[PDB]
């Protein structure tokens, strides 16, 4: 008998990353677990033909049924458009999901012992989430063509005055709602970890904007998480951005760091290529709810391999990082559903898959953090299959092991 | 007799770095090197007493000397107000300084052998530039106190948001063309002065139309008055994605600069000095679009901790690194300029006396704390403030005798 998932929303993607998912599922999910699966298409040619659709009609399936795993998709730019013809430059499905369900992008690395990282100390990771844009945070900008007068006002005023010649101009909001959200998202996803958080800002030279957000995690946590947060020995700080790149230089890790910069990050983003492989590198979006997750592999399809495995050679794509998207959310699908088997299956599948690194067999992207690319040999590592194999391998025998414990 | 140093604005500074800054031109400076000195004090008490006008003659005067060396500074804020009982929150001196003489600022580590790096395969600096509020280049916010409607406009009309529900927050900002022309003129001229090459980095993201502006306007200068002297020097000029960015400087020995563009001004990255090691080990230099006029500076504050220490009559270990770079930096730039061979050569040995000291294992505190950790750190790891400047002092004077002795 297979173990009863329930009720989970399948996003298929691009590329390699496509390839790789199909195997996960024929190999590592399918003959230990039965899914009510509700599987949607993100493939670049299905958004094309449903006028991206397809991607709110996913979308909205998250936030029905609580549970995504999602493949990871082509975002078109102009070359992409040349490529499949595109009828428009779509939007990033990621972005078109996250604003729909109105949640916070966490990343997190997966550590093994014998991949080095930037700093040797870490042995935990640090979790980073980010304030992105959506229906109630967008900026527009615009071209100043030449000499006048930009003004921004408010209706129930604000000015540069342009003498010389052009220049470039933007506007940028951010609702109460928008700010609400990522705080809550962000405390629910430090109960569920039983780690500490951090909101780090900067400078403050848009400081009426900075202290908005300061206030609304301060007075969100006194209100509704402390009590919780004390129950199990953390806490919530906010910190100033080189404090926060500080701590994280002489920690162990275990913390969640909530960056707020106007869409994206130097350092924040720096932290996140300090576990030495993109394979290495799951998302997950968590709705304010604390009920509703998307997850997802942290990379992008992988085009280059991709080419390699159309022209029939040989690839050594990391699955990790995407396999790690059905660990994380088959074990909330367990958590919601208070499913003791399939918690322990999605643990079962991440130990396998961290055994099998720390036992010598891995993808190159892995062997060359460890001996420098132009010290890896062919035998250092294994090919996307062989690797897919020797993953399946060890699952069977780790849960027949299990099985045979009475 | 004393070398020919020519012309150089000096600023004074405050706390900490002002003593420092003393030990300096007293020790290291004055007695090897006649400066034509102009003198300008920006200590917190002498800008509140001129109404901050000094700090506006100190930039006028680098404008038309085009050698300025600065010591650190405090910023303004309430608590400073409260402090000093100060008249106003006066502005940055270094944003008044800067947005005065046009220039983009430059961050650079000295690196020391001995002393760990975030990555330990940097043998080089990679100098990082950033585009800053000016005259050109500027950003209000506001609190959205309830239901309304926000718009954005031009002598044309684009909505930034519908607030329909409760209240937010906003923003503008805006950027002249002159502004961006400034930041890669300078940029062009610093990677040309080092002789390594440049990227400027991006996130393609967001505000595609912005960042447009300065991928386009880097380009057309790069193309039409510096192409023919990169390829001259065997290096290049590359826009790059801020991720890729990350990723080579990861996998890199060093030795390029990365021109930043984000939407901040000039933060008091403290940040970019913890990758190599302490903040007394990363100096600033301001560097003008015309190639000619720089002003070099720490680029760390007045280390107020240790100026408290010093108030009271206890010892401090305050690394003075940062600062005499400045002094190196401004007097090499004012060597080049001058032609002045004995100058050049000074500014240099000064330089290697500072690294050699460090590396014969004579430090102070901080540097230390990177080696052993600071828990593991001991009185006898380390001088004292006067203590490592007198032993740089002694240095000096025997490789400036040294040099005297040889061919
Ligand atoms: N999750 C998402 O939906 C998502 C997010 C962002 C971008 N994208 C999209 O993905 C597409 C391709 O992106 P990209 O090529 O710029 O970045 P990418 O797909 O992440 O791949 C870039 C390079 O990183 C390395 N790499 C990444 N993942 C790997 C893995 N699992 N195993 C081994 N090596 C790995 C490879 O380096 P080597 O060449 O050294 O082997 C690869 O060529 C684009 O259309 C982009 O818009 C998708
Ligand atoms: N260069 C400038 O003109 C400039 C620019 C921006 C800001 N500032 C001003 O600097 C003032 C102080 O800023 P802050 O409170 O952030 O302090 P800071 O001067 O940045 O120093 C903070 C801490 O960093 C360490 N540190 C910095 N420089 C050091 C050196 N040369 N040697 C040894 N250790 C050093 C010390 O660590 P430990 O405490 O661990 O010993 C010190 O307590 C503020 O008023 C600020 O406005 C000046
Ligand atoms: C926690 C750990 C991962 C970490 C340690 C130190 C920093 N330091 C750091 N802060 C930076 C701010 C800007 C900016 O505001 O534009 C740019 C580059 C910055 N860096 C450095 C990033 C380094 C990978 C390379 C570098 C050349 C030393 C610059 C950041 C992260």
């Amino acid at each position: 008998k297979k173990i009863s998932g329930g009720s989970v929303v399948e996003m298929q993607g691009d590329e390699m990353t496509r390839i790789i998912w199909e195997l996960i599922k024929e190999k590592l999910i399918f003959p230990y677990v039965e899914l009510d699966l509700h599987s949607y298409d993100l493939g670049i040619e299905n958004r094309d033909a449903t006028n991206d659709q397809v991607t709110k009609d996913a979308a909205e399936a998250i936030k029905k049924h609580n549970v995504g795993v999602k493949c990871a998709t082509i975002t078109p730019d102009e070359k992409r458009v040349e490529e499949f013809k595109l009828k428009q430059m779509w939007k990033s499905p990621n972005g078109t999901i996250r604003n729909i369900l109105g949640g916070t992008v966490f990343r997190e690395a997966i550590i093994c012992k014998n991949i080095p990282r930037l700093v040797s100390g870490w042995v935990k990771p640090i979790i980073i989430g980010h304030h992105a844009y959506g229906d109630q945070y967008r900026a527009t900008d615009f071209v100043v063509p030449g000499p006048g007068k930009v003004e921004i006002t408010y209706t129930p005023t604000y000015l540069h005055n342009f003498e010389e010649g052009g220049g470039v101009a933007m506007g940028m909001y951010n609702q109460d709602k928008s700010i609400e959200d990522f705080a809550h998202s962000s405390f629910q996803m430090a109960l569920s970890k039983g780690w500490p958080l951090y909101l780090s800002t900067k400078n403050t030279i848009l400081k009426k904007y900075d202290g908005r957000f300061k206030d609304i995690f301060q007075e969100i946590y006194d209100k509704q998480y402390k009590s919780q947060f004390e129950a199990q020995k953390i806490w919530y700080e906010h910190r100033l951005i080189d404090d926060m790149v500080a701590q994280a230089m002489k920690s162990e890790g275990g913390f969640i760091w909530a960056c707020k910069n106007y869409d994206g990050d130097v350092q924040s983003d720096s932290v996140a290529q300090g576990y030495g492989s993109l394979g290495m590198m799951t998302s997950v979006l968590v709705c304010p709810d604390g009920k509703t997750v998307e997850a997802e592999a942290a990379h992008g399809t992988v085009t280059r391999h991709y080419r390699m495995y159309q022209k029939g050679q040989e690839t050594s794509t990391n699955p990790i990082a995407s396999i790690f998207a059905w660990t994380r959310g088959l074990a909330h699908r367990a958590k919601l559903d208070n499913n003791k088997e399939l918690a322990f299956f999605a643990n079962a599948l991440e130990e396998v898959s961290i055994e099998t690194i720390e036992a010598g067999f891995m993808t190159k992207d892995l062997a060359a953090c460890i001996k420098g690319l132009p010290n890896v040999q062919r035998s250092d590592y294994l090919n996307t299959f062989e690797f897919m194999d020797k993953l399946g391998e060890n699952l069977k025998i780790k849960l027949a092991q299990a099985k045979l414990s009475l």
